[PDB]
């Protein structure tokens, strides 16, 4: 089965920064096709610590941009929404829905998404315990979802720290498909960057459908998560490592 | 003046939110040293369940606490979900209140603040208490003055909450701080025997006010049946907590 | 029934220390009459986090001091043991034999404060849960223990930070006398002392038999702990305001 | 070369040591890249109930697995609880395993240190991963040479251990890094399926080793029969962490 490669800039910085990240990313589906590419990025980051910090360019700036990403490379799409009235519209552009981490069981926000027939993945929150998204697949399924993923993203573990429990990935595969987010899972809430890769190396010998990881072509001048997106030119390495220890690993992965 | 912020979870319908309202009137005659504001919520907006009770909508919600606040003349409490919801409820309620799962989202604490009504903000089980200084700074961006931060417990290993009460002087640096007795033990996903004796300690320790869930009958509650305080023993918490306070007060910090 | 107070300083850094703190000590004994005080130090820090860490003086050479503390002033003493060969020659001046809380399940350091005749004080380890406290209890009824104590001092929560579940008191009330550490519960593993006061206002409204604290005539010069022992003059005022709070409090305390 | 520290957790009686024995010994045979140890415990020193299996004594125990260093010529590791049994167990033991609630005690470290053999700390689940460095610090003071950190899991929550594994690359900038694959998984006071799981990840990440306890019927053990690996699993769980490795360990990190 295709493994699903989710990338993009944490936030759609400008309409170039998109193409830029998007050229890369479908240079790197034409080479890697076994893989199933999906462009990302957020409109709008609706929960900042600091009232002051970057947030977005609006809803309707940034699915043009994203309609321009998609019409230029053919690449998926998926942004993230925060209000159910944003799934519709977001619908327009966006092959999966995103739910985030702290919106996982807000059953509005869940029901809007899965009504567009769109695909929904869910970032599962840092305070739910794994077995306890069972629920939130079936919220979507209600709602008419039929294609639904679950997104391992960090537990809650003391102040400002958030552990993978990798238990997580089996348990949840039990009802929805499971992407493993390599770059929220190793963020100090309110280093981390050289746990990116080990962790995702942890992830697909363990076993999931799907990675997700945020790059930027400077990290360093990233308006959002700059110290945690991925260089856009370490994609390509990341990207074959992963390839290479899922498949001596698969034989292996146990039958849910 | 000390704050007690007590009704049932969910308005059940406008009957039940009578029922209480008529206790809480009373209790109000009875500690005049007390600020007492009604809480009920008009919607469930997060059940674990699609099969469980939400409630009745926010115009039947918004129209049985205004019949409360009519009635009784008490204070109003509700929360909101999403930024469209806060100028209706903010006809009726008096704070409105920021569930602890959203209490990162800008927009809708801009829309709380934009009300011009007062602003209570459930700490997030995912939050450091010295993270929740943000918090009470994109409100008064927004144009809140009246701000209250409430502790409702910390994410501990998967289903269980603690409560850390060093939260309590720490957040008070930058808000009124009130406890919140009743969501505090309850298990995600022994609760109602710690109730009390973690409310002694809020007040031992030092908060603002003490917010507590309340049903004649808990046992038939539509929602958190489990730790809904039966309305009868009320009194003598609010009693116990007024004459713990009267000794503690003299070694609140001044932080 | 009579509150228990255990005080002292953290380590035995010298025969005159403890002289100093046993005096006043015997004085607030003679003050609040209706508190039961036992004065506590160890002869040996056996888990310093760096080999290079103050320890003591030896046991011979601690057990004398606290033998000259009790001869002097009358007072109860206590102190903690860290291998079971060390009960029997601590059992001779210890009245109560205290375990530490990351030995709290070795079987035979147990065992060994047990049979010795003297009350046993286990400090709950910060890896146990408050209900699994039900067999250390067991373990020491069963090794001839006829008067034991159970210590509340955080839990591991996150790295490097302890947290108080303070629903443990009324837990293991159920099978123990309770004491809360006011001292240890606040320490960062591996700020602090503002802490300490409003946490043991929680604990006696709550409600526990005891309360521990560490105090030195001068923390800023203590060779451990430093940053969270008590200065001694201030020792009176917690003492007179975790009384009064633990009166009013008490009719509500429930019944386990 | 990568190790692999193996047998039933208790010893049970000489006669499993050298049936589990036998066993390693042919993947020994069989995986001559790799370096087996065979490890067995002579006393439960801290069973939750007192009612419970400890074993046999110091004496019968060490007796036991010298049959199995003699009969099978294989390595040996077993733990110590208190600092006078460093001498007696270092006469067969090659490897002396600290516990993990012990890996504070100086003393217990400095005689482990002080007999000559390779030292192997259990992380505490209290620990933190950066602080490791100061254990083997006191080893080294000790004298001690070969010195393993071993991960086993974190606290959290109550009854409940997680493994960050953020901790393997950071223990390893001090010292060699084995990951103990079945009491990471336990809850103390689902288990088993996730033992591979797991093991896959440690090995993708990078570790020097691995620890797996295993018996010819978990069912009937003594200790830990939820948890110990069934041993005829064993063969195929190593060679598959050996091809895991063998494609990951181009990736490891320089450190």
């Amino acid at each position: 089965e295709k493994f699903l490669v989710i990338a993009g800039p944490c936030a759609i910085e400008s309409e170039e920064l998109l193409l830029k990240v998007g050229e890369e990313i479908k240079r790197l589906s034409e080479k890697f096709k076994e893989v199933e590419f999906v462009f990302k990025s957020s409109f709008d980051k609706a929960n900042r610590s600091s009232i002051h910090s970057f947030r977005g360019h609006g809803l309707e700036y940034g699915v043009k941009a994203l309609r321009k990403v998609k019409e230029e490379f053919g690449l998926k799409i998926t942004t993230d929404i925060h209000e159910s009235w944003q799934a519709e519209p977001v619908a327009e552009v966006a092959d999966i829905i995103q739910i985030p981490a702290f919106l996982c069981g807000q059953t509005d926000l869940l029901l809007a998404a899965a009504k567009t027939g769109r695909a929904v993945n869910v970032k599962k929150g840092q305070f739910l315990a794994p077995w306890d998204t069972k629920n939130v697949v079936e919220k979507l399924k209600f709602g008419g979802a039929k294609e639904i993923y679950l997104t391992e993203r960090g537990t809650t573990f003391g102040y400002n720290n958030l552990v993978v429990d990798f238990r997580s990935l089996p348990i949840m595969k039990q009802w929805a498909k499971v992407i493993y987010d390599a770059t929220h899972s190793v963020q100090l809430p309110g280093g981390m960057r050289e746990f990116i890769f080990p962790l995702i190396r942890a992830a697909v010998a363990v076993g999931c459908d799907g990675v997700f990881m945020e790059t930027h072509p400077e990290p360093e001048k990233a308006l959002s998560d700059a110290s945690t997106q991925l260089p856009l030119s370490q994609l390509e390495g990341i990207i074959e490592a992963i390839l290479e220890i899922r498949e001596v690993a698969s034989k292996y992965y146990e039958t849910i």
